[PDB]
C-alpha cells in the first residue's frame, strides 16, 4: 500500500506531465497521494495561469463576509455577517491597513502560532466565493475554468445526463481569514490555485479517519450536533492542531504559496487560514474513484447547509433514499 502514513505529497510534473489532467491526478493516486486527504502540484516552470494580476482591481466582492467568532481560542465557531460591496482595489487596500494587516513575525510557524493564540480576538473580511476566473483562455493547461465537468463524468461512468453546470469560484483573503473544518460537497474533489499575494496553510485529515473528526466535533460543539447530524457541512466549526493532537485525531499540515495548487481528495476534511491579502480560485471535480464517496456522502437536511442548483441532480441520482429530505432542507 502505498503512502501507508497518510502523510502530504508533493508533486513537481514536468511540462510534458502537466497536459492530460486526469492522467495525472490518477498518477497521483498510484503513488498513495490520497491517502493524505491533500496533496501538493508545483506547476513545471514553463507554465503560467496568465501574463500579469496588474489588472484585477476592478473585479467586485458584491457581499464581503466578515468572519466573526464564539467560542475559545481553539475550538471556536465563526459566522458570516455581510458587509457592503467593494472592489478588489478597495478590499486589498482594506487588508492592508493597520487594522487588518499580518502581524510582524519571524517565519511560517511564528505565525501559526499567532494565529491560533488571536484569531478569536479578530473579525477579517473575507471576499469568498466569488463566480469568476482568473486564467487566461490560452493556458492550456491545469486551467481551473476548462476541466471536464461532474455532470460530463457522472455521465460517462454511470449513463445518466443530467442537468447542471460547474463553474470555479475566486475567493480574496486576508490576515486571519478561516476556512472551517469542511469535506467538498457530495464528498468531491477540490483544486486550488492560489494565483497571488501570500500564503494559505492547510490542516487535512486523511479520508480513512474522517469518522475520527466527526466524533471528537460532536463532542465539542454538542447543541450543534442535536441540530443536525452533518453539521460540518455548515462550514463553521474551528478545532486547533493543539486541540487535535490532544485528542488523538490524525492529520497533517501544509502552507501553500501563490503559484502552487493543491488538490483536496472525497472524504479529506480540510480546513485553514490565510496570512494575508490574496487571491485563490478554486472548483470541485470528479473522476471514476469518486463515485462511490459520492454515493455515501453524509448530507445536512436542516436547512443550513444550503447548496448550488447542481448539487440537486447529484442526490437526486447517487442518493435517492435520501433525496425527498434533503430537498425539503433545500426548501
Ligand atoms: O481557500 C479557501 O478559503 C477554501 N478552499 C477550499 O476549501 C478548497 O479549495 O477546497
Ligand atoms: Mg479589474
Ligand atoms: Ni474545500
Ligand atoms: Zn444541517
Amino acid at each position: 500500500a502505498q503512502n501507508p502514513n497518510c502523510n502530504i505529497m508533493i508533486f513537481h510534473p514536468t511540462k510534458e506531465e502537466f497536459n492530460d489532467f486526469d492522467k495525472y491526478i490518477a498518477y497521483m493516486e498510484s503513488q498513495g497521494a490520497h491517502r493524505a486527504g491533500l496533496a501538493k502540484i508545483i506547476p513545471p516552470k514553463e507554465w503560467k495561469a496568465r501574463e500579469t494580476y496588474d489588472n484585477i482591481s476592478e473585479i467586485l466582492i458584491a457581499t464581503p463576509l466578515q468572519q466573526v467568532a464564539s467560542g475559545r481560542a481553539g475550538v471556536f465557531t465563526q459566522y458570516h455577517k455581510k458587509k457592503k460591496a467593494m472592489t478588489v482595489g478597495e478590499y486589498r487596500h482594506l487588508a492592508n491597513s493597520k487594522k487588518y494587516q499580518t502581524p510582524p513575525h519571524q517565519n511560517f510557524e511564528d505565525l501559526e502560532r499567532k494565529y491560533w493564540k488571536n484569531r478569536i480576538y479578530n473579525s477579517p473580511i473575507y471576499g469568498a466565493d466569488i463566480s469568476g476566473s482568473l486564467f487566461d483562455e490560452n493556458t492550456k493547461q491545469w486551467n481551473l475554468g476548462h476541466l471536464g465537468t461532474i455532470q460530463d463524468l457522472l455521465e460517462k461512468e454511470c449513463g445518466v445526463v443530467i442537468e447542471g453546470v460547474n463553474t470555479p469560484y475566486l475567493y480574496f483573503g486576508m490576515w486571519k481569514t478561516t476556512f472551517a473544518w469542511h469535506t467538498e460537497d457530495m464528498d468531491l474533489y477540490s483544486i486550488n490555485y492560489l494565483h497571488l499575494g501570500e500564503p494559505k496553510t492547510w490542516y487535512v485529515v486523511p479520508p480513512e479517519h474522517g469518522q475520527r473528526l466527526e466524533r471528537l466535533a460532536r463532542e465539542l460543539f454538542p447543541g450543534s450536533s442535536r441540530g443536525c447530524g452533518a453539521f460540518l457541512r455548515h462550514k463553521v466549526a474551528l478545532i486547533s492542531p493543539t486541540v487535535l493532537k490532544e485528542n488523538g485525531i490524525p492529520f497533517n499540515r501544509i502552507t501553500q504559496e501563490a503559484g502552487e495548487f493543491m488538490v483536496t481528495f472525497p472524504y479529506g476534511y480540510h480546513a485553514g487560514f490565510n496570512h494575508g491579502f490574496n487571491c485563490a480560485e478554486a472548483i470541485n471535480f470528479a473522476t471514476p474513484r469518486w463515485i462511490d464517496y459520492g454515493k455515501m456522502a453524509s448530507q445536512c437536511s436542516c436547512g443550513e447547509a444550503r447548496v448550488t442548483f447542481s448539487m440537486d441532480a447529484f442526490v437526486r441520482i447517487l442518493q435517492p433514499e435520501r433525496y425527498d429530505l434533503w430537498k425539503r432542507g433545500q426548501d
